[PDB]
């Protein structure tokens, strides 16, 4: 529990709307937000730490 930066979590994809391996890069707790690193592709997109997934 306790979302913190440095963390191998889970996050769908807006592209085809899958599971894929993240990891938080960064959080902001004003917003409740944080940001995930898809692990192989690089991109980088923000989502709710709320929605993170926990990791496999």
């Amino acid at each position: 529990q306790q979302w913190k930066v440095g963390d191998k979590c889970s996050a769908i994809w807006s592209e085809d709307g899958c599971i894929y391996p993240a990891t938080i890069a960064s959080i902001d707790f004003k917003r409740e937000t944080c940001v995930v690193v898809y692990t192989g592709y690089g991109n980088r997109e923000e989502q709710n730490l709320s929605d993170l997934l926990s990791p496999i």
